[PDB]
Formats: C-alpha cells, structure tokens, sequence
C-alpha cells in the first residue's frame, strides 16, 4: 500500500517503538509499505527482551528490603507497585505480540481509503493529517519529558541512598515498557482520528449537495449515490480499526482504571506523612495528570467520530426534507436514509464496552469507588 | 436578533448576572438583541473577582484556627467544606467563561426558531413563555432567601462569637458564586423548556391534520410536509442548546451529586452531637431540599421535551394509519416516519449522560453509596 | 364505562379499599362505572386518618422505651423500623392520593378497549379475565393471612410482657397501610395483564393472517389495515396506563427496595442472637418471600407483555416475508413494519426505570451491596 | 427428528449426564432421535438422588467439628463451603428438572434448522459440527481431570488425617453436580455455536449474491428472497434456543458470579497463612481458572453469534448499495433490510440481561466489589 504525508511518520515512530513492523519506501509525498519478517522477529526480541527485564526489575525490588526499597516501604506499598508495573507490561506484551496482524488490518482498510479519498478530495487533504500529526507528536514528546523527570528523580533518590546502579537496572525496562504503551495509545488515537477528518470531508461534500439541488461535477441524481458508496466504505473500515485495535485498546483501559486507582492511593499516603517530599508529591500529580489525559486520549478521537456520525444523520434528513417527491434523488435518498440506521459508524473495543464519552462517566464511577475502598485496607 | 416577551426578562437577569452579555434595545413586545464587548469584559472582570475573592476565603477558612471555624470545627470538615465551595467556584467559572459563545449560539439558533414561530402561532405563543418565566422567577427568588438566610445565621454564629468582620469576608464571595450558578441552572431550564413548549404547539398543529384529513390553511398533502419541516428545525435547535449548553449542564450535575454526599454529611455529624443547634439543623435540611430541587430543576425540562417526542411518534402512527394508501399524503407522511426514527430529539450534556430522569435514578444510586461509604471513615 | 366479569370483582375490592372511588351499577355479565365524589371524600378521609393513626403510632413506638419495645430494642433497631413503617405510609399516600385521576384514566382507556375487544373476539374474551381474577385473589388472600399472622405474633409478645393494648393500638394503622398497598400492587398486576392477555389475543388474531394469506371476514388486503389500527389503540392504551400508575409503580419499587434491605438486616441480627424466637425466625422470613414476591408480582405482567410485543414482530416478519411483492398487503405490512418500529408497547413508570425484568437484577445488584454495608454499620 | 454427525454425540454425553432425555436410533450418517419417558425418570431419579446426597454431605459437614473439616476450619468457612456447594445444586436441579421441555424444544427447532440446511449448503456442512465438537469435548475432559484432582488432593487431606470415608461420602456427591453443571453450560456453547455456523454459512451464502449481481442457482431476484426466508427460520430457531435455556443459562451465570466470590476468598486466607499448603494453592488458582473459563464458554458463543449478525447487517448494506433502482431486487432488498430492523437475533436469557460481552465487565464489575466487601468482614 501507499502513506501519504504524516500518517508515515506516526507509522515511522511506531516502527522505532517495534509497534509496526513496517518496511517502506519513499515517495515524493508518499511512502509504499510493506511488512517486514526481520521486523517483526526483531519486534518480538525486543518486546519479550524488554518485557523479561521488566519481571526481573520486579522481581529485585520484591527481594530488596522495604528498607532500600524508595518507594516500596511496605508490603501494600509492594503489592500497588505491583499493580503499576504489571498490568503495563500486560499491555505492552498483549499490544505487540499483534502487531503483524494489526498491520495487515492497516495494509488491508487504507487501500480502501485510499480509494475514497480519490473521490473525496484526496487533493491537498494530507493537510488534515499534517496537523493531526503536529498536535498527537507534542503529546508524546511531553510524556516522554515526564518520565524521564521521573526516573531522573528515582535516580535521585537512589544516589541520595547510595543504590543508584540496582534502582536503575531494577526500573530501566519498566519505564520503556510505559513509553511504547503511550506509543500504541497514540497510534490508535491517531488512525480513529484521521478517520474522523475523512468522515467530516464526506459530511461536507454532502452538504453542499443541499445547495446544489436547493439551487461537484455531477448532479445530485448521481452525486448522492455514489457518496452512499463511500459512505459504505467509511464504516466498513471503521469496523476494521475497532477490530484490529479492540484487545489493546480495551487492556489499557482497564490498566489505565487501575492506573487511577494505585496514583491517588500514593498521593494520599504521601501526603499522610509529611509534605516535606515535594519532588516525589508534585512528580505523583503530573503522574496522575498523565493518567487522566491518557484516558482523554483514547475516548476523544470515538465522541468526535460519532458527533460526525450524528451530524450526517442531520444532515442527511434536511436533504431528504428538501428533495422533490418521488424523483430518483428521493430513492436515492431513501437508500441513504436506511444505510444510516443500519451502518451506524462507532467503535467499540471487541464489542466489550462503547467506547463513546459515556465510558468516562462509567470508568470514573468505578475508580471513586475503588479507589476509597482499597484506601480503607490501608487503615 | 430579537428577543419577544419574558425571555427578555430571563436574559436581562443573567445579564445581571453577568451570564449573558447581552445589550439590547426595546420594542413594543419585543427586544433587539446585540452581543456587546464590554459586557463581556464585565462579567470575566466580574466573576474572575468574585473566583478570586472566594479562594481568599477558602485559604483564610482553612488558616483560621477549628476552635474558631463555626462550621469547619475539624479537618474532616475542612475538607467538606473544601468540597462544598470548589466544585461551586468550578461551576461559576466554567459556566460564565463560556458564556460569550453560549450567546453566539442563542443568537444563532433564535432567528431559526422566530422563523418557525412565524409559522406554528407565534400569535399569542409568548404567553407560554410568560408562564413560564413567571413560574421560574419565583425559584430564584426562593433561593434567594434561602441564600441571605443562611448568611444571616452564619453572620449570628459568628457575632455571638466576636469574629463577624472575617466571617463575611471569608463567604460574601462564595454565597454570590451560588446565587451565579442557579442563575445559569436555572437559564438552561427557561431555555430548553419554552422549546418545550413550541414543540406542544407544532404537535398539536399536527394532531388537527389528522381531524383536517378525516374530515389550518392548506390541504394534509402540504401541511404535513412543512410541519415536517419545522420538525427539522425543532431537532437541530435542540442540538444546538444541548450543545451550548453540555459543559456547565454536567459539571452543575457533578457539584450537585457532591453537595448531595457533602450536605447530609454535615445533617447526621450535627445530628450525632446534640440537635440544640436547631437554626443549622433546619437551615441545613432547606440546603438538602435545595440541592434536590436544583437537580430536579435540571432534569424536568428533559424528560417534559422527551415524552412531547414520543407523543409526537405516537400522533404521527395515528395519522398514517388513518391516511389513504398511496396517495401523496402517505409519502409525505413516511417521509415523517422516517425523519421521526433519524432526528430523535432529545438532550445530552456532551453526550456524556442521557439527561431523561433515568439521571436521577442514577444519581441517587451513587449518592446513597458514597454517602455511607464516605461517613463510615468518619467513625 | 362499562366493565365485564371479574375485572368489576377486583374493582370492587379496590373501591372497599378505597383505592378506587368507583360507583357501579349491574347488568346481566357487566357493571356500567362512574365516579362518586362522596366515595372520593370518603377514600380521602380513611387514608388520611389511616395515615395519621400509623404515625401516631410510629410515634408512640419510639417514645417507648426499648426495654418494653418488642422489636425495638436499640436506636438501630428504631431506625430500621422506622423505615419499615414509614415508606410504606409514602406509598399509601402517594397511591390512593392519586386514585380519582387514576379512575378518570381507566374510564377513559377502557372505552377504547372495549371497542378494540368489539373486533378482537370480546366474545367469551371474558374467561381469560376470569382466570387472571381467580389467580391474583389468591395473592390478595395469602398476604391478608400472613399480614394476620404476623399481627397475631406480636399480639402475643406484647401479651406475654403485659402491653396488649399499646403494642395493639400502635400498629394497628400500619397494618392496614401494609393491605392498602397490597392491594394498588395486584390492582397494576392486573389492569396491566388483562390488556397482556389482549395483546396475545390480537397477536393470534394476526397470526392466522399468515395461513389466510398463504391459503376471519375479509381478506388480509382489509383485516391487515383494521389490525394495524388496533395495534395502534393498544399502544395509547398501554401509555395511559402506563402513566397514570407511573407514580405509585415506582414508589413501590423504591419501598421494596428498601424492605428488602431491612428484613434481612432484621433476619441476620435475630439469628445472630440465639435462634429461640422461632415464631419470629419463620415470620421474617415469610415476609422475605412476600417482599420477593411482591416485587415479582409488579415485574412479570410488563415481561410477559414485552414477550407479546417481540412475538408480534416476529409474526409480522414472517407475514410480510410471505406476502406477495408489490400487491395492496405489501403496501398495509410496510404500514405495520414502520409501526412496529414507532410505537413500541413498553411499560416504564414515570419513564424512570424501564420495567422489564432488568429490573430485578438491577434491583438486586443495588439490595446486595447496601444490606451489607448498612450491616457494616451495626458492628 | 434426526440428528446428524457429532451433535449425536455431545447429545449422547447429556443422555449419559441426564441433562437429555433422548432415544435415538442409528443411520449412515444421523441417528433418528425421541424422547422417552423411561429416560425423563431415570434422569429425575438420578438427580434427585445426588441432590439428596450433596445436601446430605453439606449437612454431615456441618455438623462434623471445625477441628476435623479440612476446608471448614471455622464459621465463615462453612458459610463459603456453603454458598460454593447451594448454588450448584440450584443450578443442577434447575438445569435437568427443565431437561424434558429443553429437548422438546429441540425436538421442535431442530426440524426447521434440518429445512434450513436443505437450503443453505447442508452438504458436508456437518464439518463445521465435527470440528466444534472436537474443539468442546476436550474442555470437558479438561474440566474431569481437574474435578477428579480435586478430589484426589482432598481424599489425601482426608488420609493424613485418617477421615477417608467420611470425607469421601460427604463430597461424592457435591462433584458429580458439578459435573453435571459443567455437561449443561457446554451443551448450551455447543448448541448456541452450530446454530452461529449456521448464521455464517447463510451470510457467506449471501455474500456471493453481491458478486452475482456485480458479475447459486437462481438469480439474485430469488435468491434474496429464499434467503431472507431462511433469516427468519434462522431467527426463530434463536429466539427458542433462548427461551428454552434462558433459566439455568441465567442460574449458572450467578452461580459463576458467587463462585468468582467464594473462590478468591479462599485462595486470600489460605495465602494470608503460611504458603505451605502449595497443591491446595495451585488447585485454588486452577479452579479460578475454571470458573472463568466456564464463564467465557458461555458468553464467547453469543458474542461471536451477534458478530455475524453485524457482518449481515454490513453485507446487506454493501448489496443494496450495489442494486439497480427501482427492479425487483431493490424490493426484496428492500424486504431484507426492513428484516433485519425487526428481526434481531441475539440471545437474552428469560430477558434478564443481554448475553453479549458486555455481561462480562458488568459481572466483574460485580465481583471485584463483593469479593472486597465480603472479606472486610472477616478482619
Ligand atoms: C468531569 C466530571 C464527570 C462526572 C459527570 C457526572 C457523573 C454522572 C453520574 O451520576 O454517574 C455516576 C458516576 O460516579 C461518580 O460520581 C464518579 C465521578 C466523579 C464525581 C464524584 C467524585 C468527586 C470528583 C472530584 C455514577 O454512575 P455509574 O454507577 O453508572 O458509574
Ligand atoms: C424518588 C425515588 C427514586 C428511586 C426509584 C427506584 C430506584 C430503582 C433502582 O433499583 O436503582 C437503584 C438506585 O439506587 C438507589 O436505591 C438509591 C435511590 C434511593 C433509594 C435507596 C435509599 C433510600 C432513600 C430514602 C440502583 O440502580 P443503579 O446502580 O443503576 O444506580
Ligand atoms: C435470580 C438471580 C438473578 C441474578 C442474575 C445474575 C445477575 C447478573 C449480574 O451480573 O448483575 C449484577 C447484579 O448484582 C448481583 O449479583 C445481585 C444479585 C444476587 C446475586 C449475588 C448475591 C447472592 C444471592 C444469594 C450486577 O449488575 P448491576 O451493577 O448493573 O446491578
Ligand atoms: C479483561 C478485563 C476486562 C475489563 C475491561 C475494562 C472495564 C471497563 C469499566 O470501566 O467497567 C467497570 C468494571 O469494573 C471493574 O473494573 C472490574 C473489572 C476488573 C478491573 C478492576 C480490578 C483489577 C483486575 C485485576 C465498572 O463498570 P460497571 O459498574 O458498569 O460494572
């Protein structure tokens, strides 16, 4: 298949984060793409090398005293940094170990969508994934500053204790398991958003049919039929990304609830004690910032699809309002207004929750809860 | 635009109020309507003073000693306090600074819906909105006296202990911060309920097509088709209010579901002591009936839109089944049929929650619980 | 009105409960029904009497001192009976109350539903009331004896400790509070599965379309339009009724919600103390299986009537899959297969709470949580 | 009827359990299948007999000292013990006291599902019967291994303490009803799974109707219809699977909720103790396993039953939009797309909760709830 513009280079970061093994050529605006074997063996290596590294981290800080331990001065202490660790390899692991799939689900949908992009203004609309890409990098760059401020002020508080060579090699895999995590975060809120934009144009490009039969080179007689057409298309690949993406995308969720409930439990048993660590306490707050912009992350890209969703069912019944009876634009329209109560566009990680807004509300829900409870064992 | 009968007069107060910076200009029923700068740089003036002011009062509450805090006699009720101000500051600010493009879309949508009132009886049509409005007006008023009587009983409490100066400094801002925050509750139940009640007008100008049929000055073959085409601008005039309104609607149903844990907390502590207290006691049940009242001020204009939608869908399958086979009457009226299966009509706060009572429902299914689990760490 | 067979025997029992101020007179296999204002007064002055007299004592039990208080040996246990009691005596109010616009709503639907039942064989359509009659008077007839027993069992603690009169004359109202909302409960539980037993009977009337059609006085072309319009009486019929219980149906809900969580708290407690007041072992847990029950009772009749609904869309599937192309009966199944779509028979109380069965597991997951944590308090 | 390749045999494991009362008689390739009443009574002796011994055992476990009870060292203890042993007796009596009605609903929808096939590619169609077979048989074999290992480690428990017979006559009966429930679920994952095949070769058989249009022995003006014929059987079939195992698919499933209670809580005190009891912890960790993937075995075919539904729902989209306007296809399209509006197959059983998926994270958002709150009492 074929990348054009920046969508190549997300792709690219992926494929330095092994989170898609992808081999490509270039183009003087485009990239062709192809697997690579070698790319994903070496993606393997290094996912199992670094996921290997992790356990062992863990396990060295389980056999050190809570003593040395920085931030694992008791057992519960030990059993919620057990929590932070685990449940991100689990996604690091079961994210990459798909990877070869999830990319022959790409190589399979953006040869569609390359098609109805030939159709709907393909011409100059790469600026759409240029932004796109300008805004998501920023987002990775910031997190890559915060774990890095992170693991600088461990590396601190292991020099402080005279242990920085053990707490470096004990937590060095975790952080880079927490990178590549991010890394398949944004990449999902990158294709699902993309998506969005493509939808937007087709909602646009209809519109104006308004005004064309009110008052696009053919009429809307034709013009209608074949954006029903796309309009097909730009579900079924809908239906492809939440599939290819769906376990990932559901596990870090579930590991970002669980993220929101382990943070807070540090933040309020660092500020039980004295204050006096304010590194640690502040560092905790981005932490926590982190963990709700994360979730942010995955859930924005579905509501503003599925807000295009409703503004082409909108739109769709002003036209069908306007268009004279029984002409074939009204059979057409007919056809229309069926295929958006059959084909309604949204995502939903294997089917298991609907991943619009609503989630948020939901998952908020559970960690109030649990995060109390959990608290309360603690004394 | 233009702004006819006591809509005006609901404007006029969050203009006040500082929540809508409107300047406008008289007519004989009506007010001409116009966005002004310098309006809106008085109410972010305003109400940045007045977040301001209530912080200062907040820290100086928090560095007063508990021996001298008459209601914040220990840390656990600093930090219910705490609770009780800020998510009303996060109300008041997120509500007002959003306010200038809340008009934008008002003066958007209200030229639409004069356009539709010019054809389903804007004649006379405004005494349901004075009706309304006077209706209305009385619950602000009533909160009003709750407002400055909670003032004056606090003000007691600290004149019988010498503090009264600090006191009424420490709270002159967070009382206006509530009196701002039910202005804006109660704009939104003004707003979506004369909609409401232009809904009531244009089903029952359809309800009489079906007496016009089976025995309004043009045939069912015409007037059901441009019904149907006001039945398109009364759903998107929702999706714009719904939309205008979404962020400020949620975030006063989160403050309102933390003063309903926060506010029965303080009714059982000053229960478990001696009920001698007997003003508070009573004052502090008037808060609870408040902070119900509120929330039912909410959600009743949606639940009284919904059920005129599914009267609408009930009217429409009376008509068609009474309507002639194939005549033109029977395509206009599936066209009616299909518009009411696509443009549901129907409010959500940034989609983030299905506003219909089922809210409460919901609502109180996590009152009760964190109520209970939130007094079991008290004791 | 007009009402025929035993639907007039459980009116009647609801006018001597005065739950239903209705006045009748007979004919050879009906009662012709009006509204006596004096049956109102009357209805209006027993349970407000009723009402005062279970407060009254409610108050009596807890000026009592716990020593002599048979069931209201602690503060805990007073606070639980007081629930008990007193939502009960909501639901007593709140219901017969709102019996005269109840009835108003009755002899409105039921002159549509006895033209529905002119055409859908109102001949000997009577035995299926008189079995639903004789099925739910035996309920009415089990709880009076077990609301008995229970009296008669506290009649003889209050006898073996000397308090007869007292312990009579304090829950004597209460009682008869208990019958009262018994009673509107089976009322519901039958209006709302005579018009199931409709339905079943219309459904059948439309199945053997299907033989007619693929071999009842007129063709399908005709007896497909006169039931689609039937189909249409029994949805507004099932709305109103819907409705006009709404109030009450949910009130009752909220009461038995809150029973089921203070029986086993009593139950628990009672057999946490040594098991030797067998009598009141048996006795509650008797009540357990009647507040199961009950609750059963509202949810079966809207679950058995939803199951008519689907089984109607199923039979007007196959209909219309056999129906020969483009014929009149294609046209008037088109008309149902929309209507089946718009007008969804589904009862929901106030709209807060759809009533199909869901409703018991929601229910459930709510009384399992709170018995436990309102038993977490006790120690 | 007739029954045709390993359906015969997963028939004849449940006649062998007595969860199916069958007769059958051999052919080439299918065994001619009846009910008999010898069977029906062997079947409810067999079970009530178990029934009696697990509530014998229960009983004698009861009354045998703490001090002697390998697994019921105290109050609490017995209480677990109790609720792991009830609820799979519930669920064993339930499940084979329905059996006869379960098999003549069988017996009714397996002949329409033959009719079906005589259509839809029945031809070496029992391949995908045989593979479905092989893959579930081995779950069961699993599932016998862990049973017997069980009562392997428990029997060597009982010889280290010198108690072999009376250990061994007290659970003998407790794990062949846990076999039997094991023998009910995975019928229902068989039975629910074949008609999904079904579904599949159907949709397929659809699907090569796009490119016969574009370019099966009819045209595509026949096709569709003979089709959506079979995609009413095809919905019927489902909706009489989902009645006739709705009660003890629903019972199973809280069972399987109160098992994911019992068994943690176990696996927690017995590492809250010393370790040292490792084949007691691994058997622990094995049954959780188990009563997990008891869990998917249920869900996963429905799932994977409304995933085709969707891929149908898609297909019949993409063919509509392919369809010249106005001919005869367009009107049985048409037909279909209307069909799968009103016809939705999805299994609910008795309605009590959708089966789909999302059943999983609303029962794990159960359990990690009750499983903390049940062990905060006991410390
Ligand atoms: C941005 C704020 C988003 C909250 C919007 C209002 C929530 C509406 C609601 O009432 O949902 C509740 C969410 O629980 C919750 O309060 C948890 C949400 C946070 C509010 C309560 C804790 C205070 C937050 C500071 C409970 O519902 P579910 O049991 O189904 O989960
Ligand atoms: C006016 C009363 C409105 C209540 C109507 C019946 C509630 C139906 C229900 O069963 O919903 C429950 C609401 O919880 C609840 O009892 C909380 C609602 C209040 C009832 C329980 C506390 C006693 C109130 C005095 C739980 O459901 P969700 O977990 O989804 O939230
Ligand atoms: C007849 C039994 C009906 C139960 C059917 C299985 C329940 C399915 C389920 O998983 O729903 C759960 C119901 O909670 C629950 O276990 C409470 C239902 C009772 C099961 C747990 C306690 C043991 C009962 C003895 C939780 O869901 P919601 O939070 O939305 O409320
Ligand atoms: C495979 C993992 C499946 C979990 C998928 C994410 C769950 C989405 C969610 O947020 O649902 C939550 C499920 O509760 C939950 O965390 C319980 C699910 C397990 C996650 C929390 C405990 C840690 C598991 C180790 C709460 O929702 P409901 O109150 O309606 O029930």
């Amino acid at each position: 298949c074929l990348v054009g513009g920046a969508h190549a280079f997300i792709l690219k970061i992926s494929s330095f984060c092994g989170l898609a093994p992808l081999r490509f050529e270039p183009r003087s605006q485009e990239y062709a793409v192809t697997i690579s074997k070698g790319k994903c063996f070496y993606s393997y290596i290094l996912v199992t090398f670094l996921v290997i590294c992790t356990i062992y981290g863990l396990v060295a800080e389980i056999g050190v005293g809570v003593e040395k331990s920085v931030r694992m001065s008791s057992r519960m202490s030990q059993v919620v940094s057990a929590c932070d660790i685990l449940v991100v390899a689990v996604t690091a692991g079961v994210g990459v170990y798909g990877a070869p799939a999830r990319m022959r689900t790409m190589l399979s949908y953006m040869e569609n969508i390359v098609a109805v992009d030939r159709e709907l203004g393909r011409h100059h609309s790469a600026a759409t994934e240029r932004k796109l890409c300008a805004l998501l990098l920023l987002i990775l760059l910031s997190f890559t500053i915060l774990l890095v401020d992170d693991f600088c002020f461990y590396a601190m508080q292991a020099g402080k204790t005279g242990r920085q060579w053990e707490i470096v090699t004990n937590y060095a895999g975790f952080y880079f398991l927490w990178y590549i995590v991010m890394v398949l975060e944004l990449q999902f809120a990158f294709t699902a958003l993309s998506l969005r934009a493509r939808l937007k144009l087709f909602n646009e490009a209809l519109n104006v049919t308004a005004s064309q039969v009110c008052k696009l080179q053919v009429p809307p007689c034709e013009a209608v039929g074949r954006l029903s057409r796309m309009r097909c298309t730009l579900c079924e690949v809908t239906r492809h990304i939440a599939d290819g993406y769906g376990l990932p995308l559901v596990i870090i969720l579930m590991s970002t609830l669980l993220h929101l409930i382990v943070t807070p439990y540090f933040l309020i048993m660092e500020i039980i004690v004295s204050t006096h660590r304010l590194h640690f306490l502040v560092l905790q707050f981005l932490w926590c910032t982190t963990h709700l912009i994360r979730m942010l992350v995955v859930v924005e890209p579905c509501h503003y699809t599925m807000r295009e969703g409703k503004r082409t069912e909108d739109i769709v019944c002003r036209l069908m309002t306007l268009a004279p009876h029984g002409g074939v634009l009204s059979s057409k329209l007919e056809v229309l207004s069926r295929l958006l109560m059959l084909q309604n566009i949204s995502y939903s990680p294997l089917g298991m929750c609907t991943l619009d807004r609503p989630l948020i509300v939901t998952v908020l829900g559970a960690v109030t809860t649990y995060l109390v409870i959990l608290i309360q064992f603690q004394r």
